């Protein structure tokens, strides 16, 4: 059997379970781009305001297009060399390599565009390249250049502490990803960096270095998305929110019983949970590295769903208690493999149902597991309630009543690359959902003896009708009976045997 527990279709899904989602207005702590007034179905949004407004300080996004956006010359505008610049055609590689050089010529010898020549010439036919240079990239310097005239209103900085939104369109996130993909974001580029060492990159350099032999799959995903919004402009709303609690359970006390778990090891999040929270296996500079070597969950998720990439424009370094809560961004490519193995397969259409804000019903949350250095650290008690603490802070909606709120969909968080155990996070985050009160859905992806002891254990934990803060207490009983006093990096007896040995005694 490839699935247990509770049916998967008893699950509460977007936007069925959902409140009416009032009025869509800005606020101190909702920055809305558009013009809500003018907002329609099918209807491409609006700009608020009409006419470019500017700010640079350290509150917000330093745009390319601002006027103190300077080069030396005396003082020029380098938004005009960056139009001179791009504005060239494009015949060969090293034409958008010389063009992308003018305005940041600092880095004219630190930037390697291996990947883009092998691409341009070797990997793509010439039917291909020819397409590329004579309609898409013309068509993605066009909304680049637009950027004054689609993103008026200043972008604020989602720092460190803010409960912050910013609600942008999908034309407008178009227009800042094509520039990003010319490397026109300023002070975004620098290695002793003061101002933004806490952001992660923005603009897209890495994409093009290397000889990685992965490099030339991200470029179809991207060159995948800029083809379509280019060719029909997106229609969408998109809300990122950074969410950032102070108070968290009593773990040890918590009464909340256990809520329901659905787990199989077929499937993944983002192909089997539409309409829940999909969870994003995050580092705390969201999106990973995304723009250049890394291309596991998160990157693939970022890849696949590009309109995530924009947020590294604006969201600081994510604090432990923290989280960002991406929703309305559309899947535009399908893939196959993982890592070394992954590649673009083709275009996907999206057909998920949109809002009473015309955002599209898929919710994401990048929640960043701890990077364990060794196995045996993550049973330490502190680092036990961390990632519980942060799985909770991406879970919770306060706001929003538990009833209305969709199954989390999620997997073997801080298992790959963060060297967690999964048995330990699967638990972790079972418990932070029912403090958060809402039911699980759990991809193993392809371990089926995984499914059967996640299984096995919410079942045993559920008919003995323990709370959180009882399994809490077991897991700090578990490091101090078999963790602490321990010979080898490797104890006696395995989390889940414990806590059916503790509990039947
Ligand atoms: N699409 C999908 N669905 C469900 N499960 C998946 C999927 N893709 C991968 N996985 C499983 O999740 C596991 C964890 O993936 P990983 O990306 O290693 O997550 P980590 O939290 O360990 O890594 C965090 C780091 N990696 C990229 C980020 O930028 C972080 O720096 C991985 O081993 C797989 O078993």
């Amino acid at each position: 059997k490839k699935w247990l527990g509770t049916p998967i279709e008893e699950m509460r899904k977007m936007p069925r379970c959902g409140i009416h989602l009032p009025s869509l207005r800005p606020s101190a702590s909702h920055t809305v781009t558009v013009r809500v007034d003018l907002l329609r179905a099918g209807e491409v949004p609006k700009p608020f305001p009409t006419h470019y407004k500017d700010l640079w300080d350290n509150k917000h996004v330093k745009m390319p297009c601002s006027e103190q956006n300077l080069y030396p010359v005396t003082a020029g505008s380098r938004w005009e060399l960056i139009q001179t610049a791009l504005l060239n055609k494009f015949t060969r590689p090293q034409n958008l390599k010389d063009a992308i050089l003018k305005y940041n010529v600092a880095y004219s010898k630190k930037w390697d565009f291996t990947a883009l020549v092998d691409f341009w010439d070797k990997v793509l036919e010439e039917a291909e390249a020819q397409h590329l240079y004579q309609s898409i990239l013309p068509d993605m310097v066009k909304i680049a250049l637009c950027l004054p005239n689609i993103c008026t209103q200043p972008i604020p900085l989602l720092k460190q502490k803010m409960n912050h939104s910013v609600t942008m369109s999908q034309e407008q996130i178009a227009s800042l990803l094509a520039n990003a993909f010319f490397c026109t974001f300023p002070r975004r580029n620098a290695k002793m960096k003061s101002e933004y060492s806490s952001y992660p990159d923005i603009n897209f350099n890495r994409l093009f270095e290397g000889r990685s032999s992965r490099k030339p799959e991200k470029l179809k995903t991207l060159f995948c998305y800029f083809r379509r919004v280019t060719e029909k402009k997106p229609t969408g709303l998109v809300t990122f929110t950074r969410q950032s609690l102070e108070d968290f359970p009593e773990w040890e006390r918590c009464e909340k019983p256990l809520t329901r778990l659905h787990v199989t090891y077929e499937g993944t999040i983002e192909g089997n949970g539409r309409g829940m929270l999909q969870v994003d296996f995050a580092n705390r500079f969201v999106g990973g590295g995304v723009t250049g070597a890394g291309l596991v969950q998160e990157e693939i998720r970022f890849l696949i769903n590009p309109e995530l990439i924009v947020s590294r424009l604006f969201t600081e370094v994510l604090d432990h208690n923290e989280c960002l809560i991406i929703t309305g961004t559309e899947q535009y490519s399908e893939y196959t493999g993982y890592a070394e193995t992954y590649r673009w397969a083709r275009s996907h259409e999206d057909g998920s149902e949109k809002d009473d804000w015309q955002r599209r019903c898929t919710e994401i949350v990048a929640i960043d597991a701890l990077h364990f250095r060794r196995y045996l650290d993550q049973f330490v008690p502190e680092k036990v309630r961390r990632e519980l603490n942060k799985a909770y802070c991406g879970f919770l909606r306060p706001g929003v009543p538990s009833e209305n709120l969709s199954a989390v969909a999620t997997g073997n968080w801080g298992c790959g690359a963060f060297g967690g155990d999964a048995r330990l996070k699967a638990l972790i985050q079972i418990l932070a959902a029912a403090a958060a009160e809402r039911d699980v859905v759990y991809f193993t992806f392809g371990d089926s003896e995984l499914m059967r002891d996640i299984y096995s254990m919410h079942t045993f934990l559920t008919e003995r009708k323990l709370d959180v803060g009882k399994v809490y207490k077991l897991l700090l009983r578990y490091y101090n009976e078999e963790c602490r006093n321990c010979s080898t990096p490797g104890p006696d007896i395995k989390l889940y045997p414990f806590i059916y040995h503790a509990v039947e005694s």
